This record gives structure tokens, sequence and C-alpha cells, in this order.
């Protein structure tokens, strides 16, 4: 009779990498890279806030637009490149630092506080900053101007003996003139301190006309204080101030800010980014360097290729380390769909074929032991840097860009990497079930057959399908059968 | 007679994760993960400096707390939590900086230097600076006032002709009331500027009360200048000037600052962290991510175990690749404690075991040689960034926390990544060597054996003690034999 | 007869790192360190410009000496150490972002703007910056006086109407003297206050002697502005205000700076390094952590040898995992030098040597696939940040320093553990290359044949020449020789 090893085989096989080949086809492989997202931001299960027409400071100040924001909170703002501001004209030196612990903090919390603005004017107003239908100004900001032609020397304080730090935000107003400053303040300069225990912020205004925002000539610029537990806020002013009317909550934990013009769907993703929320299922992503939340990780590699069968075809140059598939097996058998490796017999009886299921689920549990590694099992990130900019910095942008681009080549090269000995290990494995199966019937058979170098063993005696049964599944007994064997075997 | 080829076995078996498998039991693994300190920073081998109740910054100015520590080196500066500022209220603009020239130069080496302030009162002091029950002033700074009511406009000039560079630290008082800066400097106003041929900083004080820390309401803002050899140090002032009394010598080398409140102890250890000094045999650490010297990598796992032995088990799904162990030999051996491979027979004078010598070594010279890589080679770092932050910055920490969380990340899949690979290529090293073994016990018997399968081998004659030691030792003669064992084959 | 199995050794083997062994002796191995540069930029195939005497910002600003250097464009500006400034003497606040911004760029391209500078004196010259032998100025700035003993307050304003953005240098003078700014600009003050829509930069002059550079104790402070289109340039003046002539073009690109002192040869390389043109060939380098064009890796190692053979020698804790080279197999041959396998018989006709065709090219294929891997694949990097620095700053130069630390020690690993995995695989390959050899041969002799323990084969027949032929070629015919084969086998 006739026993003959194999192995199965696809008519649609895919090319992977390997270590010591560009191009190797398998019977099966999955995508390692996420190319895709849905074009949509899922509301689930992060609180997302749309800023819509408002940016975070837009909202932090108090542009009447963006009333509806106050106290708000959020895993992640999204800011749009629709946004656009319509109060009165201001600047933040270091606006990027306040976005950035504001966006981190991920609230818009707010207490107000009395403080004693005796002596002047409160809740000046603009006609830049219309609320509903009247003049107006920042909903979080007090524009202090002179009472009967006077401002006396501020020297205001406010301690906090909370138990939670304390953003401030105030600004100082430089007008278009010389005028203006007189007509608002009745002092010809002006002068504005802001002192902690720790800190002292002091800027002087410049009277001046810049180009016009909105017909605007002047500008508020706006800065930031935070004061701790046990200190205090002192504000002096001799004129120009925009005053606190109290302060921010602040926070830290898990939020962050991302700008995108991607709608917002009713949906749950666990991965945003600014093209949209992906799937997390792979290890790697190619949509976005910018990421919120369990995501794959950026690589540059459009397409990695994770091999989850054996080979499918005869290769000298790649043909596993054991030899057998690819090897002294000549082909795999695409008739056989029910199992990886199995047995094809030729007896008095007939013809048949059958597979085995232990060899066939160890190269099984193998691979999705592989793939328990790598597949479901992104990490969290949240707040990080900036990696898209509009303006020209120079070299803190530059150290920002460096440090992306170098954590960027190390992941795709970690991926590479990695598909590449995978795939030659998984080559390998699926090689040595098929040399494990042939030695160990190999050793069952004893005397009884011969090799014929090509996966088959000639039987030395008449095996019927109970025979080849036997042998199949393990109750082979040699000794039955052996003399009628080695009479066969050893003649003229 | 029966020769059976076998492997040793342990009752208390380490799991370890694989490529293909999260749990296997192999007989033996090592930590590769540091996870504890002794909680002591050890003083020995680096120069260690315990700042006590002094930050370095009011070591360098000359608080008189800290008097003790004029002119000291050190590898490691320690600064503590309690420490806490007892003279003349300071801030110091990039605080941060300053504090991380200083400490990677490691002096606090000065040199007194003679200039000229005539015109002016030299050696001013306060009660908020009291030294030996005396009011005084910081060692290194020469407060400068009035002399009969007249503060001169200064222009006070000194070269660098050394071969060193200088670093000058001075300071500019701003007083609480118009009332003290008259008193003390006549002037109304007063204005320091420094220059060199590189640089200028022109410092204009601000007259104000700030929130007062131990009762001073009053401030001194501190900066520093780095004059080169050829360079000029230049002083012009017209008020205002905490004047320096000469340089610090700046040197490069391996020195850095840490915040501890660890005690020092009387020990010996390479590397340090703020829980104490850490053991440096392992090449990762779970302990911090802040460290001084020759210090394994920290990564986020709390453990990792590489085999440093064969598998325990059976399993089918990580059998090795040769499939000897947890294969066709179907269990270990514990009663096999002399070696790790070896010989089972069973003849006419009874039943024994021997370890093979050879094979055995030449498994644990491969784990050695594993070993070796990973063991004992931890990479010196000394001064490096700050990672951990007491207040809110944004922009600049935003990037210092990204580019530490990245790294950590990278070394971090490194780890894992070594440890499933390294693991993997041990289990399948020790199946082959048991494999090998196997096969060159098979060729030495030529036709006198028969394999059972198992890994034993059914002798076809009568094999004594010494016939069987002959075929352990490699000086088996199958011709001597071949003609009894060919009649017991080959027969009905 | 006899027929051998075996393989090819050389006198000059070449010692290599694996997993498991520090030095293993392979036939043959390359370098993947390039350790060496020609000493020579090569001009091709990246546009060079040589500064030659002139710093990037003394050619933008238009120091006479650099007048050549007009309009200019450049993949890499290199500057040398020798350079020095000629001209009036000047700071820059943040020169490093504003070299960094320019060198990005890559261009000098300067379109001239007629501004509106009534009632002031234009094209203001000095002795400091002589140019065709007469007193001249910066060519790029319009040093500004007054006309007729007074200075009228500025209001000048510039739209961009165009596409591009406009890059706008401009500077601040500080007198050294009181009377020099009334000579200069008549106002005892004079202030410079420049406006976008988006920004502001106002600068206050400070009269006062500096150190003097060149005879001169005073200073410009120089500042840009980038003005994108539908914003406008607005320039107050009250006096010392060193005006633009116009805007540079700014441009994104692959455009770099580099510092070197090597000299600039006629050649084509794709890599510089500031000790010259590099090699690509290899995947790493040690020459430089600086570097332009498609370079090498920078690691730390010397030298990384990439084994392109099998094994030289015996070692048994270094064996491969099947066991045949360096185990069965006793030595290679070095006198079999037409391949790396092949086959030595004893016969009738004598002794012959036949190398094995398919089993070598199989070996060498694998081989080349993992060099196509990491030879002549280097990837291009431009315009980075800064890895060497002439002056202490603290925080920032701490986080650059950093930063490519930990990037050269992640790279330094990859490189290590690439080799040392590369080089395990190579032995253990061409160790199965030549156990598949065997075991197919073994095959092919069927009953006929017995294996002697050292890979070689006693054949029980006649075997001349033409029947060791089809052995070697595949054609042998087992059934033909059975029967003598038989009787000689087993007999007394």
């Amino acid at each position: 009779a006739t026993l003959c090893l194999g192995h199965h085989a696809v008519p649609n096989g895919t090319i992977v990498k390997t270590i010591t080949n560009d191009r190797i086809e398998v019977t099966n492989a999955t995508e390692l890279v996420q190319n895709s997202s849905i074009g949509e931001i899922c509301d689930s299960p992060h609180q997302i806030l749309d800023g819509e027409n408002c940016t975070l400071i837009d909202a932090l100040l108090g542009d009447p637009q963006c009333d509806g924001f106050q106290n708000k909170k959020w895993d992640l703002f999204v800011e749009r490149s629709k946004a656009y501001s319509n109060c009165y004209p201001y600047d933040v030196p270091d606006y990027a630092s306040l976005r950035s612990l504001v966006a981190s903090s991920g609230t818009l919390e707010f207490k107000n506080e009395s403080f004693n603005w005796t002596g002047v004017t409160q809740n000046g107003t603009s006609s830049a900053c219309i609320r509903g239908s009247s003049s107006s100004f920042f909903s979080r900001l007090n524009w202090l101007t002179h009472l009967n032609y006077t401002y006396p020397a501020l020297n205001v304080t406010m301690p906090n003996k909370e138990q939670f730090d304390k953003l401030y935000i105030w600004g100082v107003h430089h007008p278009g003139t010389d005028k203006d400053q007189i007509f608002l303040y009745a002092q010809s300069s002006g002068r504005i301190t802001v002192s902690t225990k720790r800190s002292q912020q002091a800027v002087i205004p410049n009277i001046g006309s810049r180009p016009r925002i909105r017909d605007i000539p002047s500008r508020i610029s706006i800065y930031w204080t935070i004061v701790k537990p046990g200190d205090i806020l002192l504000i002096n002013s001799t004129g120009n101030l925009i005053a606190p009317r109290g302060y921010f909550k602040i926070r830290s934990g898990k939020s962050s800010i991302m700008r995108s013009d991607a709608p917002i769907g009713k949906c749950k993703s666990e991965c945003i980014t600014p093209n949209g929320s992906i799937p997390n299922d792979k290890p790697f992503q190619n949509v976005n360097r910018i990421t919120y939340g369990a995501c794959p990780r950026y690589v540059k590699h459009s397409t990695l290729k994770l091999a989850t069968g054996m080979r499918n075809v005869p290769e000298k140059q790649t043909r596993g380390i054991f030899g057998a598939i690819a090897g002294f097996i000549e082909n795999g058998w695409e008739g056989m769909v029910d199992g990886w490796y199995g047995f094809r017999h030729q007896n008095s009886e007939g013809r048949g074929q059958a597979a085995d299921l232990k060899s066939t689920q160890a190269a099984i549990d193998q691979i999705n032991g592989k793939l328990n590694r790598l597949i479901g099992k992104t990490n969290e990130k949240f707040h990080q840097i900036e990696k898209e900019f509009s303006e020209v910095e120079g070299r803190v942008q530059d150290l920002e860009k460096y440090v992306e681009d170098t954590k960027i080549d190390l992941w795709s090269y970690n991926a590479e990497l990695l598909v590449a000995l995978e795939n030659q290990h998984t080559i390998d494995l699926t090689d040595s079930e098929m040399n494990k199966l042939f030695e160990k019937t190999k050793k069952q058979l004893r005397e009884n057959a011969e090799d014929m170098g090509n996966g088959c063993f000639k039987i030395y005696h008449k095996c019927d399908n109970a025979c080849i049964e036997s042998i199949r599944n393990e109750t082979y007994d040699h000794n039955v059968y052996r003399d009628e064997a080695l009479n066969n075997r050893f003649q003229i």
C-alpha cells in the first residue's frame, strides 16, 4: 500500500515579507496597519465638546458666541477651522501654553469672586463685542474705567483659602490713541502688576494704533496666573486693567484638544483622529500621527501583512528550515479543506484522503498565540504635543517636529522587523509541524514500510481502510504485519 | 535490551511568555526587572551632597544656613522636600535653567574679585537674613546703597583674562515703597544694565508691595551671566543693584541634581533613584524613571521572566520545533538531578540512569551566552531632563513629558519583545539538544536497534552494563553485535 | 563504496556575535557600520553654499563681505569656524530660531519695497561697515536719522497683497551716549513698534556703552516679522529704527545649515557629515550624529559584523540547531572552492569531490535576501535640531541633548539586536541546508546504504563514477542495486 503525508494549499494566496525574502506566498495573512477612517468623530465613549465656531480660548474668555459653553467639561475639545472670534481684539503671549493647560484641565468651571473695585467704574463695554443686541464684553472679564474722572491706584487682594488651585485670567488694554487712554482711565500712562507669593507679572500698556481687526486698531493682551492654596493674588493697577470676575477651576486628567473638521457622529469608538474615529483592532495605523484614546501606533508603512498560515508554494530560497513544506513534499493539496495537514493513501479498497486534526490544531494554536500578542492590545494616549503648525517659530518647533519624526521612525522600524520575524517563524513552525507528523508516522511503521523520499511511505503489506485508519489514529500494531512486511521488503 | 533517551524535569516550574504562548512552564527562569530599592541613597562611589535644609540655589547665593556648603563639589546634589529659604525673599527668572547649569557644573567653587564700587555704601544688610545673630545678607552678594545721600552712575568693568569661563550671579532689588527706594538709593527710579561683548541684560526695578514672604513685601530678582576668556563683564547701575562679590567656576562633567527624601546610607551602589539606590545586575527596572549612574533601563512592566532552562511540561501548542521535548518524549525525569539530558536503560543486569554531560553543557553554555548579553551591562546616565513637575507650565513641559513617555514606551516594547524572542529560542535550543542526542545515539546503533517512537531504542542483542556504558561514552562497536542483532530483528 | 556529505571552510574566517555567543567564526562577514569619511563635502547632488568667511545671518543682513551671496539658494549652507562679522556690531534675540528658519527656507531671495520715509534722512552709514572703501551699512537695512534736526513720528504701512509669506528683517539702534542719540535722532528717547493684525513687537532702545566690538561700544538689536497674504506690516518709530528695505521670500523645503571646516570637493555623494561626505551603502554609521541627506543611522558601535556565510569551525556551544555543521560533520573542506556544500566519494575508480549547486544557491539566496533588506536603503533627513552647542543655556539645551541621546541609544540597541539575531539565523539556516542535503541523499539510497554517523554513507554495492554521479544529480535508481546491496548488508 502507499501512504502519503501532505499539507493544504489554496488558489488565492497572499504575498508576505520575511527576513530572507521580500515576496513569499502564504495561504492566509492579516493586515496590521489600519489605513481608513469612517470620517466621523464618534461621540462615545469619550466626552466630546465640538467648539463649532469658537476656539477654546474664546470659550474661556467668554466671547458672546460661546456663552453656551459656560462651565462645560470634556475629554476631547474639537476646534474647527471655520472658528472665528467676534468680541474685542486680543492676543495671548504664549497662547499655545494657555490653550494646552486649559485643554489638559478639561473644564471651563468658573466661580465668581467679589473683588473690591472701589473708586472705578465697572462693567466696561464695547460695540466690538455685542451680546443680545446690546454692546457688551467678555463674560469672564471686567473692564474697569475711571469714576468721576479719577482712577485711584488699586491694591486689591484675593486669598486662596480653598484646597484646589485657582486659574485667574486677566488682561491689559492698549488704546490706539493717547486720547482714548485719557477718556477711559484719566491717567496718561497706566500700569498693571499682579503678584503672588512666588510670582510677579508686571505689564506696561503700549498706546498705539495697530492694523484694524474688524475695524478696531486697539488690543487687549491676555495673561494668566495660577494661585495655589495658602497663596494670595494681589492686583496693583494705575489704569488699563482688564480685571477677572473670579477664577477657573483647574484639574488634572485625561483631557485634550484636537483640530478637526470631521463631523461628530452618533457612534462608539475608542480611538479618535482628525480624520475621524478609527478601529483599534490593529496594532498600527497610517491615518494620522495625531490621535486621542486607545489607538494603534502611527507608522509610515501603508500595509504590513502578518502571515496566518503556512507557505502556499514551493520556492527553494525560502523553503522552511526543516525542508518538508516547499521541500521534499512537492506541493500542497487544494482538495484538503478540512485541515492543514493530512494523509492520502492508496490500497486494495481504493484511494482516500483524511486530515490530521492534532497537527492542524498545534499550528493554529501557535499562530493564534502570535495574534493574541498583536490584536486588540492598543495603549491609551491623551494630551500630547502639537504635531502640525500654522506659523514658523524656529527652535522649539524644530524640536517638537524632530521628537515626533524620531518616534515615528522607531515605531515604523519595530513594526517592519516584527512582521518579517514573525512571518519567518510562522513559515518555519508550519514546516516543523509537517515534519513532526512525517517523523511520527515513520516511527509508527517501524520495519513495515520505506520512505519514498517525497513524503510518501511504501507500506510492504496488505493494509485495508481499517489498517490505514489505525495508522492515522495511532493504534497501528506493527508486530501484526511485520513477518509479511519483512518477506516483501527483503527478497530478490 | 532497552535504551531510553530523556531530559530532566522539576516539581517547581516557572511560567514564562514566548512568541507563540502567553503561559509556558520552564524548569528555571530569572527576573529581568529590578522592582525594589533598599531605601537608602548609598554615599559611594558617587560623591553625594545632601542639601538638607538648603536648595542648590540657596547654597549658591549664600543663605546663612548654607554657609557650610561653600566651595563644595559633588557628583550628585540631593534636594530635600523639607528645604526652605531663610534669607532675603528672591525669585529667579528661568530658575530651572540656573539650577540645571549649576547642578551639571558640579561645583560651588567661588573666587572673590575686587570690584571698584567707588561712591556707594557696600555690604548692605537686612533683618530678614540673620547670620550669627546679627543682621546680614547673602554671602556671595553685595548690596550697594547710597553714600552721603548720593548714588553716582556706576560703570564698573571686570575682564576675564583667565583660561576658564566665569559664572557671575547678581540681582536687582525691588523695594515695596517709593520711600524705601529713596532711603536706600536716593534716586527715584534706579536701573541696572550688565553687558559682555556678546550679551546685554537690562533690568528696570519695579517698586511695589507683593504678598509678604516671612513679613517681607519686597523682592530681589536674580540673574546670571557667563563671561568667557577674552570677554569682559561691564556693570552699569543707577540704583537697585545687588552686586556680585566675584565669580563661580563653571565646569563640565558628570554632575547632576535629584529631588529625594531617602536617607544617605554608608554603602556602595552605582545606581541611584529618588527611592534609594538599586542593584544594577538586571537590564531593566520598575522603580523610578529618574535615575543617576550605571542604571537598568526604566520600563513599565513589573516583571519580565527570562527562561534559563528547558520546558518543564508537555504542551502541544508550544512544543519545540524539533518535536522531542513535549513531543515524542512523553515527559521529563524528576529523578535526573545530575544533568539536563541523559539515558535510562534496562538490560539483564537491571535498570539504570545516567546523565549526558556534553549535551547538558552545550545547552547551558548557550543560555549563559544569552545571560552574558543581558546581565551586568547597564549604561551610565548622568544629568538629564526633569521628569516630575510641581507647577503647570504648558508647552515646554508637555514636550519634556512627551519625550520621556515616548522613550519609556519604546524601551518597554524592546524589553517585552526581547524576553518573548529569547524564551522561544531557549525552548527551541533545548529541544534541539535533546533531538541531537537522540539522532547521534540512533546512528551509533546502526542496524542493531530500532526506534520505538517514544525516545527509546529496542536493542536487539545482549547488552550488559559495560555495553550500555560504551554506547553512552561513544565507544560502541556495532560490528561486534551485528550478526546477533540481525538474526533477532529479521526472523518470524 | 563511500559517499560523504560536507561543506566548505576557509583559512581566513571572521568573528561575529550571535544571540548565544560573543565570538563565533563564520566563513565571511560584511561590516554594517560606516566609520570613515573621505574628508570632503561633495558639491553634488545637493546644492552646496559655502559661507566661507560669512555666517548665514551676516549674508542675510548684507555685511559688505557677503554681497556675492545676494539672492542665493541652497540645499545645504556650510558655516565655517573662521567666519567673522565686519559690519556694525549686532545681536539677535533668539538668534538660533532666526538662523534655523532662514536655513530651512533655503533662499536669500530679496525684493525691495518702496516705504514712505517722509521726514527723515535715509541711507545712514558708518565707518564700522566699509564697503568699496567708502563708509556704508548692511545692504538690506536702511538706517534712518533726523532731517533738519527733527524726527517726526513715523506711521508707515506695507500690505501683503501677494500669494506668499514675506519675511521682514529690521533692527533697533542702541547708541553708547545720550549725545549720539541726540545727534542721530534729535529725540532724547526713541521707541520702535512694529505690528501686524496678529502680532506686536515693541522695542525700547537702551542708551549705554557696552564693551567695544572692533572699537564700537554701541549695538544694533535685530528682529524679524513674518507677514502672510492679506496681513499688513505697520511700523511706528519715534527714533532709533533700523528700517527694512524690503522683504525676503520665505519657502518651505529640504534646506538646512551645517557647521563644518571640511573643504568642498568636486564629487558626488548623497550623505553629508561635518567630517565630510560618507558612503551610504551601510545601514549604520559612527562618523557623526549630525547628518544631511540619505544617510546611514548614527550608532555608538564602532563595528557591527553581519555574517554572510556559514560557520567556519566546530564549537559545541554554538553549533547550529540541526547539528550537522560543527556537529556530526566533524569539519568543513577548505579544498571545496566551487560551492558551499558538496559530496566526496571513494569507489573502485578512485576518490573525488563535487559541489552541490542547488543547496549552495539556496543558502546564498537567503543571505542575499537579508542583505537586500539592510544594504542601500538609507532614509533621507534634512533640517533637524542642533546637536552641538558653544554656550550653556540650561533647560531647552538639556532637552535637545536628551532627545538626541535617547534616539542614538535606541538605534544602537536596534543595530546590536539585529546583527545578533541575523547572525544566529544565518548560522542556523546554513546548518539547515546541510542537513536537508544529507536527508535527501539518505532517502535516495533507500536500503542500499547505511549512515556511518559522520555525514558519510557506506554504499553496499559497486558504484562507479557514473553511479556516484547519478546520486549527485538525482537519477539514482535504487531498485537496480537493491539485491546486491541487501545481500552485502544482511549476512554473517
